[PDB]
């Protein structure tokens, strides 16, 4: 008799459980590598350096970082530090009028309010996803769009044959054959999950196509830092598009490079052709979008949170601070990369069987980002859990190498050589 | 030829946009009556004290207190400490399992998750609101429902002749005319615009037909603690409600009561009958109620913010904090009764012409909340705003009584006063 009997249990989220499940796990020798969250040399978070002296410059001033509503697109210091980390300083775009930046909730949020905006001006544009992808963004997807009435479309990203490499012949051939005026959902670097990216020659290939067919690009941007530990290198793919004018929508998370996870900051951009006729018919257009994207957030949210955007602002607006926050995420780019050849050479020294046809691990070494997209099975993986406390993404065998330490990486090689000498690969 | 060319600019919030107006306003007698938002005794933003030493604690320990990725319902102790606040320490409901709580984004962030989880459950179901209501319940309700697929419906709240009563009359014809299994949006207390609220006895009449009708009642709470000065006594009507067996949404906002405008922090609630057959039946439907609710928010932002989730615990966990921060509350609602009287006194004293057929002030002094519906024309709200730089809500003059201060009342009655002598009311 209540109006509620017979509602469902939705399963936990995929990823996001395996954290709640590794908590709850007593085996002292367990590991999470999971979610796709940085972790220093003992296995715990880490507050950035530059994040800890920003708290302490904005938990010191409450009068001046006070808790009023911000304005709804964002503090402008914040929106300024956003732009300059993924645009550089003042750019080409910038200068031109082109940027509509709006704060929103980390990646998550961004997407949400940028996939909306597009299906609202758009609602008859054709929306590519690659085939592999997050699997959040099916998710968002749905609830702008619902997949039931207007279903995503996918671009060939890896090969079918299930090797770790893109099929770019047929990457490329996709993206010229699709209807003119579609959207591209692209991850700017540190493609999640696969670990594998356009190089740069590849993505100068991709540049006259999206010109030819006026494509709109729709980067997701949630590792800046991750990939060559480079911001700038990072960026090239959303620099050399926009510099060409190509016009694109950039959803920018600071939940991995700042390691501002649940504090939920991040940007939306929209970047405009600069065709309007001048810099300020330019720059009315781009305001026109931006009060587009707080019209959206004031129904859903009202305006976004303040806590992180603080934290952002404070650092890259203070010389010290920003090279200080460069260098911490040097540092995390530098132990992951530690963790790669460890696993791999505790893997290489126990021979053990790798997937795919060259049946090796050499993958591990060469996977951009947080991850390496295993080849371990679903068997391998629910194995790896209830036998060693190994906590894996099922999908691919994701593997977060931020949860290895100096401590557990030959622990984590005998798991898998356990694992793969009881259930070998087909 | 930009895909993004004719673009329209939504003009801005009429609410949120007063602040930006008044912030560029160079005149130094500006007086800000719009958004509802604390002030103290000087006219400006006033963090808790409770709130400070909260500060304090959680900047400290950043181990403690981190950075990472919260449980997608919000932390237990946040969870806890909002249920605490709402239904009571130890509830009835709690005890019985009926209460599915999850973290959400402030008052706005929780009526959008909650109007798209009923909407989603129940989508044959007719939504009813008050015929004066925060004009934001309107959008909120257009990006989830489609105002014009699917229009919300009406039950009566003021007299249909403007004068500041409920039409109480009418009010239960409304709810006992709809169909059975209705949704009503009800304004736990303090309505907002209007500052006038139902009664005790009167919200105990609207029992029996809530009972009898089987709707569900969706409470939006942002000002418990402002009303009668009370946490418990303003949460009456939900109470009330839950223990008599009515099922109920609550959308709970710490922005004011705690300060927290901008960390964007509330909770949302659904509490079902209890009639699963026991109580771990009962406790198994709030849990999938809660993952319904999480899914939602998954594919919106992810999972909500931490920053205020940590103050809003630190506070309602510690028995000195707690009551510090009651009486913070209480500092709050009698600074503002002091200029209610203050305001009321100087109009008084110039025998000022009022609105309505009574024609004069008192309304100012009976008003529940933070606001007065003074009555104000638009003629009279624009006039204030460009010859006397005093900004008000042109819906029904709404005025934010935390504006003013004994330095600025009588200004703001001199304006008052030279507006409706200039232009009188018809
Ligand atoms: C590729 C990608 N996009 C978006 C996100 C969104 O994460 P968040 O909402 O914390 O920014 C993430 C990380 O989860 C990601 O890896
Ligand atoms: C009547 C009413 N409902 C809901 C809200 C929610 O505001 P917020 O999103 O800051 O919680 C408020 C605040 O403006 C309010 O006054």
């Amino acid at each position: 008799m209540s109006v509620f009997s017979g509602f469902p249990a939705s399963p936990p989220d995929a990823i996001l459980n395996l954290t709640v499940l590794y908590n709850a796990d007593t085996n002292p020798k367990k590991v999470n590598l999971g979610v796709g969250a940085y972790r220093d040399e003992s296995g715990k978070p880490w507050i950035l350096p530059a994040v800890k002296e920003a708290e302490a410059i904005i938990s010191s001033d409450l009068s001046k970082y006070n808790k009023e509503y911000p304005p709804v697109a964002g503090f402008p210091l914040f929106l300024e530090a956003a732009q300059f980390l993924m645009f550089g300083k003042d750019s080409k775009a910038a200068q031109e009028g082109r940027i509509a930046s709006c704060q929103s909730l980390s990646g998550t949020g961004s997407l949400h309010i940028g996939f909306e905006f597009l299906h609202l001006w758009m609602p008859k544009a054709e929306f590519y996803m690659p085939s592999t992808t997050w699997p959040n963004h099916y998710g968002i997807y749905d609830k702008v769009f619902n997949k039931l009435k207007v279903p995503y479309k996918e671009y060939t990203y890896l090969r079918k044959d299930g090797e770790l490499e893109i099929d770019f012949s047929n990457t490329k051939k996709d993206i010229q054959s699709a209807p003119e005026k579609s959207i591209f959902l692209f991850h700017a670097c540190a493609h999640n999950p696969s670990g594998i990216d356009f190089t740069e020659a590849q993505w100068k290939e991709l540049l006259p196509i999206m010109k030819e067919k006026k494509h709109i690009a729709f980067f997701d941007s949630a590792y800046q830092g991750f990939a060559t530990g480079s911001f700038e290198a990072d960026a090239f793919a959303v620099r050399m598009f926009v510099d060409a004018g190509v016009e694109v929508l950039v959803a920018q998370s600071f939940s991995k490079n700042f390691g501002l996870y649940g504090e939920r900051i991040g940007c939306l951009h929209v970047v405009h052709a600069g065709v309007e006729g001048s810099v300020e018919k330019n720059k009315a257009l781009s305001a026109a979008m931006v009060s587009g994207m707080t019209l959206q957030i004031r129904k859903t949210w009202s305006m976004s949170a303040i806590h992180g955007a603080y934290i952002v602002q404070v650092i890259v607006h203070d010389k010290r601070l920003l090279q200080m926050f460069y260098d911490n995420v040097k540092e995390m780019s530098a132990r992951i990369h530690r963790m790669r050849s460890l696993l791999h050479a505790s893997l290489a020294k126990r021979k053990t069987p790798g997937p795919g046809s060259k049946g090796t691990w050499d993958h591990i070494l060469t996977a951009i980002g947080m991850f390496t997209f295993t080849g371990l099975t679903p068997e391998h993986v629910d194995y790896l859990k209830e036998k060693w406390s190994i906590y894996l993404v099922k999908a691919g065998g994701r593997m977060s190498m931020c949860g290895l330490t100096e401590s557990n990486c030959d622990y984590v090689a005998e798991a898998i050589h356990d694992a793969v000498t009881k259930l070998p690969f087909k």
